[PDB]
């Protein structure tokens, strides 16, 4: 059940509001075009995190499944969060390495179905059938992983080496942070229970503060967002 | 509870679909690419309000909150009005000053949060909670007037006359209107009960119709919105 | 109810999937900017709809609607499915006779409020009420035919002869298959149930499966795609 978890969820919604405020109140004087986008998209995604910790913390993003033999407790506030922040950072990849229209659509179609199809296999009744939906997000997940490794760092060696490198790094952060979350799912409260709700809730808050605030910091600081 | 607003709902749903109506039937020869478009964000939003004043009307929109110690009525048509409804407002404030996509990407995840937080705060259960939301849904608000007045102003600056000036009646209306609205939400029935649901939808519908309806005559009826 | 009907959910599952498979590995060595995105729009739509019948298959994406004097079995999946579908069927349309973005924009706005209004239709619990819904929804959707047929094809005489052909094929396909669809309701278990909920799924199916593989066939195997 959903109690003894408030406390990474109230860490979680305090990194995430000060993840918002130092990204805003630093993007200010910023004048270049470019930059100006890279700050807008990277300080939505806390500001999104924020309202949907905080939701957790005040206890309405938790809702109550009945699966396996027995009333399961699941933050459906995590997909309404993931849903906009995931594209978000997807954008922030794109823009950087300079994607094809083309790509970046094929890219936010796959995140909304992995977030969709996550939500859907968070709330399926049938035990088992939660598990064929994890399968589904999952293989959309990697089909993004792929792209993200191979395709655009081939669209990063036509950068200059700031952008080439910035993306290194954001590229290695985001699949090693990415492959995190089914794996924390399949043993959480969601799936089969091996780990508690309470460390679960450490987990994501570990995994999401450093995708969102952490990979906004190693953006944010570099000379890459620029022209 | 909902049943004597009845009379406010009919009103405001009859004065958008005409609205939606007239201005329909006004763009139809319409062959500058520049108006075409400004016609058919300002088209959509009555066309929008609409469908969910008419669901208002119906009472699908209606649901009911338990908060405080009763059951609240609650028309959470509204939000999924304004989801969409203000984003467009805003954007047509953007192609008309001409803005960043930075910065229209920004207002519109701002924008976003606004209604969501604003949608989370008319459901919470917690009375005392719901203001929490308010405030942060109040908070988002005045980053987009701060920027519409201020931020789009300075873009305004650098039009053509006609657009300028179009610009700043177009502003003055969003700024008023928009601050409306907090304020009847929190002496509402969503807040402090101070005023009936009755005026209060007397109040939503005059503040709607002004800022869809009203705000599309101003734009739609000057040449500001030509190349 | 829903039960006897599953055969055709599941046909219509395995359907989508491999039609998302062969439209995937069809299109890895695609280098062309304009096809990779005609790609990536046209491979989406059955992903989507996959998602969505197995939905169905598994029965979550069935709710039961109390309506006239009884509980209804209404499958509200379908328009979780339509909401992004039919909007990425009309993007095909509109890249292809390459479209002004005001009009892209204004027949996305008349797509998502016809579903939308088709969504509320289905859900309305007094009976006479839901009709008003599928007559809002059916007056948008003419709107966007009659743009698709008269507007889109006048755009389509600027293009080169394979352009102009298969626009006019996809053309004739969408507004054939389109207008079957608020036939197919009226008749079926969210309207007047002239027809049993069994065949209506099995109408559905080969409507949905027509419109969004039998589509992407058309398309995706023409040059039409290309530069
Ligand atoms: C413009 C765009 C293009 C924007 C589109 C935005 C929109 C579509 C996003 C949707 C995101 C999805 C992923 C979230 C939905 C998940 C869904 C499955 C869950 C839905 O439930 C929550 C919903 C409703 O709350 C409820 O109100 C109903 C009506 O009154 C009730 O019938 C429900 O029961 C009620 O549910 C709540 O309460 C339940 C309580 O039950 C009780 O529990 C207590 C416990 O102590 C006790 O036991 C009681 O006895 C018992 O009865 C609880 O269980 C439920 O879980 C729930 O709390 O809420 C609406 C959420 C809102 C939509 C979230 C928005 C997210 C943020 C603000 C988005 C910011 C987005 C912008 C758009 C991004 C911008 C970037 C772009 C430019 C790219
Ligand atoms: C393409 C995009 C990118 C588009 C995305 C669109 C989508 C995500 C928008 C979501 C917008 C959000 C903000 C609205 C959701 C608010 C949410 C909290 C409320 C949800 O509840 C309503 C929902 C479901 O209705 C219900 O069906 C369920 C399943 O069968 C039931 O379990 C529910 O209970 C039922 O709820 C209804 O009935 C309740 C009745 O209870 C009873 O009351 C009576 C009273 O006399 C009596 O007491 C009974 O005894 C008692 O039981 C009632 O209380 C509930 O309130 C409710 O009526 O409804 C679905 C709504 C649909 C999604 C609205 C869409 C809006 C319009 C059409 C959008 C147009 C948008 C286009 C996309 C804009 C284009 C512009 C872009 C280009 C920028
Ligand atoms: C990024 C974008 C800009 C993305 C935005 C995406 C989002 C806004 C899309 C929303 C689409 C809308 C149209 C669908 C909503 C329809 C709505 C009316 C229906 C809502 O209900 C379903 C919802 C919740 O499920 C439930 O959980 C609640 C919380 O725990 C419970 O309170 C509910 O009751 C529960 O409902 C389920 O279970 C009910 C069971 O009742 C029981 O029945 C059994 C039967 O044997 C028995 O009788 C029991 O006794 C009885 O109690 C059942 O009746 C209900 O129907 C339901 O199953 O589900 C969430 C769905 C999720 C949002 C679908 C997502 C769709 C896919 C994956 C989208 C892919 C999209 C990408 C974004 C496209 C990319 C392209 C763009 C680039 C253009
Ligand atoms: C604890 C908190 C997390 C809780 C708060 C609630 C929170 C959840 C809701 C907040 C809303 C949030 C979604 C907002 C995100 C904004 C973010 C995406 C912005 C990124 O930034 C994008 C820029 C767009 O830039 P421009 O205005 O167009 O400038 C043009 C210039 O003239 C150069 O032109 P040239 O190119 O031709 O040379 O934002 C516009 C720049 C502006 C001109 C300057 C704005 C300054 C700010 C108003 C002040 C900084 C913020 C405050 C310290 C406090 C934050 C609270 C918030 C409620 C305002
Ligand atoms: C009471 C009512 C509110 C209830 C109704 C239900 C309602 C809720 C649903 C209605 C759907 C609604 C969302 C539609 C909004 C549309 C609006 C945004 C449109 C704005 O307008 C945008 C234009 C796009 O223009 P184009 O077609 O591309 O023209 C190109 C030309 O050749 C020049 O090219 P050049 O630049 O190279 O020189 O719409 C396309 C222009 C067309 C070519 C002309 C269309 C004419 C109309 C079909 C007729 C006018 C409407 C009718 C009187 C009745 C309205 C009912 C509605 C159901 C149709
Ligand atoms: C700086 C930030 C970082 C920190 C701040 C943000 C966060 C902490 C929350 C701020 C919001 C908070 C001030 C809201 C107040 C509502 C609260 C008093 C409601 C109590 O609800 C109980 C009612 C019982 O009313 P009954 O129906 O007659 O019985 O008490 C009776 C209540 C009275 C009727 C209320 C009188 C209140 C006003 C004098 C009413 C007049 C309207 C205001 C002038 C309009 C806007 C003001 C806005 C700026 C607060
Ligand atoms: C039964 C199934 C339906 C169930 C599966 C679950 C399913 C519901 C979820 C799947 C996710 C799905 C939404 C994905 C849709 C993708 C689709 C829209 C893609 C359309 O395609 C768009 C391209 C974007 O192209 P690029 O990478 O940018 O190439 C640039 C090149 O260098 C030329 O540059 P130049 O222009 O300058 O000359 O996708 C990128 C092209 C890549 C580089 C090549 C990718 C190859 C694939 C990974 C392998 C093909 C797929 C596999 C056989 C199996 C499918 C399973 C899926 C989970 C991966
Ligand atoms: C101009 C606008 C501004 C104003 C108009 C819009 C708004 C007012 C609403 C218009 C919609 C309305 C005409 C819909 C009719 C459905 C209604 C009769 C349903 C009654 O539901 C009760 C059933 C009981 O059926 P049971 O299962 O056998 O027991 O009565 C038995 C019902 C019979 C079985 C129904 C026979 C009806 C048709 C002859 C069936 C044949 C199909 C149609 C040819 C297909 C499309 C027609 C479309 C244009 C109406
Ligand atoms: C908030 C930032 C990030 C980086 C969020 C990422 C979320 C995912 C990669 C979620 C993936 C899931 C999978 C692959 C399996 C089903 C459940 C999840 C939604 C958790
Ligand atoms: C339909 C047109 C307009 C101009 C709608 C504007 C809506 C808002 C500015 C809503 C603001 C709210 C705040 C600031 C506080 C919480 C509740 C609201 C959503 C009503
Ligand atoms: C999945 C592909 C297509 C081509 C889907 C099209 C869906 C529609 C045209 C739905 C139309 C409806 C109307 C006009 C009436 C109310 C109910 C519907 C949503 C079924």
């Amino acid at each position: 059940t959903g109690r003894p978890e408030w406390i990474w969820l109230a860490l979680g919604t305090a990194l995430m509001g000060l993840g918002t405020l130092y990204f805003l109140v630093k993007g200010m004087g910023v004048s270049d075009p470019d930059a100006k986008k890279f700050y807008a998209i990277t300080t939505l995604v806390p500001a999104i995190a924020f309202t949907m910790y905080l939701s957790m913390l005040l206890g309405y993003g938790l809702t109550m499944v009945p699966f396996g033999g027995e009333q399961n407790p699941i933050y459906w506030a995590r997909y309404a969060d993931w849903l906009f922040t995931t594209p978000l950072l997807l954008l922030d990849l794109a823009l950087l390495v300079d994607a094809d229209q083309g790509t970046i659509l094929a890219l936010v179609g796959a995140d909304g179905i992995m977030i969709g199809t996550g939500l859907v296999g968070a709330l399926t009744k049938v035990y088992s059938y939660r598990f064929v939906w994890w399968a589904i997000s999952t293989a959309a997940m990697l089909y993004i992983l792929y792209v993200l490794f191979f395709g655009f760092t081939s669209k990063a060696e036509s950068m200059r080496p700031e952008v080439a490198s910035t993306f290194k790094v954001l590229r290695n952060v985001t699949v090693v942070l990415w492959s995190a979350y089914p794996v924390v799912w399949l043993i959480g409260s969601e799936g089969a229970g091996i780990v508690p709700l309470n460390i679960e809730t450490l987990l994501f808050m570990v995994l999401d503060v450093s995708a969102k605030v952490g990979f906004g910091l190693i953006l944010l600081r570099s000379r890459a967002i620029f022209g």
